[PDB]
Protein backbone atom coordinates (compact mmCIF):
# COMPACT_ATOMS: atom_id res chain seq x y z
CA UNK A 1 0.00 0.00 0.00
CA UNK A 2 1.08 3.68 0.48
CA UNK A 3 3.65 2.77 3.25
CA UNK A 4 5.46 0.72 1.04
CA UNK A 5 4.84 1.29 -2.74
CA UNK A 6 4.87 -2.03 -4.23
CA UNK A 7 3.32 -2.15 -7.75
CA UNK A 8 5.89 -0.86 -11.06
CA UNK A 9 8.60 -1.49 -13.14
CA UNK A 10 9.18 -4.94 -15.41
CA UNK A 11 12.13 -6.16 -16.58
CA UNK A 12 14.22 -6.08 -13.38
CA UNK A 13 16.65 -7.99 -11.20
CA UNK A 14 17.30 -8.65 -7.38
CA UNK A 15 20.84 -8.11 -5.76
CA UNK A 16 21.29 -9.91 -2.43
CA UNK A 17 23.83 -7.74 -0.32
CA UNK A 18 25.55 -9.58 2.32
CA UNK A 19 27.23 -7.41 5.32
CA UNK A 20 30.48 -9.27 7.03
CA UNK A 21 28.44 -8.88 10.62
CA UNK A 22 25.13 -10.30 10.45
CA UNK A 23 23.59 -7.42 8.19
CA UNK A 24 21.66 -8.92 5.22
CA UNK A 25 19.45 -6.50 2.37
CA UNK A 26 17.83 -6.87 -0.77
CA UNK A 27 17.54 -4.35 -3.70
CA UNK A 28 15.96 -4.36 -7.19
CA UNK A 29 17.21 -2.88 -10.47
CA UNK A 30 16.73 -2.70 -14.20
CA UNK A 31 18.98 -5.20 -15.94
CA UNK A 32 20.20 -1.82 -18.71
CA UNK A 33 20.85 0.50 -15.93
CA UNK A 34 24.55 1.45 -14.25
CA UNK A 35 24.68 1.09 -10.36
CA UNK A 36 25.55 4.54 -9.38
CA UNK A 37 22.07 5.91 -9.15
CA UNK A 38 20.81 3.36 -6.87
CA UNK A 39 24.40 3.04 -4.83
CA UNK A 40 25.01 6.88 -3.96
CA UNK A 41 21.26 7.23 -3.39
CA UNK A 42 21.01 4.83 -1.11
CA UNK A 43 24.49 6.44 0.47
CA UNK A 44 22.45 9.94 0.50
CA UNK A 45 19.29 8.19 2.11
CA UNK A 46 21.35 6.31 4.62
CA UNK A 47 23.88 9.25 5.17
CA UNK A 48 27.26 7.31 4.98
CA UNK A 49 30.52 7.40 3.25
CA UNK A 50 31.65 4.71 0.60
CA UNK A 51 35.31 5.01 1.89
CA UNK A 52 33.86 3.23 4.46
CA UNK A 53 31.25 0.73 2.74
CA UNK A 54 33.99 -1.75 1.02
CA UNK A 55 32.18 -4.06 -1.41
CA UNK A 56 32.97 -6.86 -3.63
CA UNK A 57 31.93 -9.11 -6.10
CA UNK A 58 33.40 -12.84 -6.54
CA UNK A 59 35.79 -11.49 -4.09
CA UNK A 60 37.26 -8.75 -6.91
CA UNK A 61 36.10 -5.05 -6.91
CA UNK A 62 33.48 -4.06 -9.03
CA UNK A 63 32.78 -0.67 -10.56
CA UNK A 64 29.92 1.62 -11.51
CA UNK A 65 30.22 1.22 -15.51
CA UNK A 66 29.88 -2.67 -15.22
CA UNK A 67 25.94 -2.74 -16.48
CA UNK A 68 24.48 -6.51 -14.96
CA UNK A 69 23.32 -7.02 -18.59
CA UNK A 70 27.28 -6.86 -19.75
CA UNK A 71 27.86 -9.04 -17.08
CA UNK A 72 24.69 -11.82 -17.66
CA UNK A 73 23.89 -14.09 -14.82
CA UNK A 74 20.00 -13.20 -15.24
CA UNK A 75 19.81 -12.32 -11.38
CA UNK A 76 20.85 -13.06 -7.82
CA UNK A 77 23.51 -11.09 -7.04
CA UNK A 78 25.62 -12.02 -3.39
CA UNK A 79 27.90 -9.14 -3.20
CA UNK A 80 29.27 -8.67 0.06
CA UNK A 81 30.24 -5.26 2.61
CA UNK A 82 32.93 -5.35 4.65
CA UNK A 83 31.91 -3.16 6.91
CA UNK A 84 34.24 -0.55 8.82
CA UNK A 85 32.35 -1.65 12.75
CA UNK A 86 29.33 -0.92 13.89
CA UNK A 87 27.05 1.07 11.70
CA UNK A 88 24.39 0.54 9.41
Amino acid sequence: MSDEKKGGETEHINLKVLGQDNAVVQFKIKKHTPLRKLMNAYCDRAGLSMQVVRFRFDGQPINENDTPTSLEMEEGDTIEVYQQQTGG
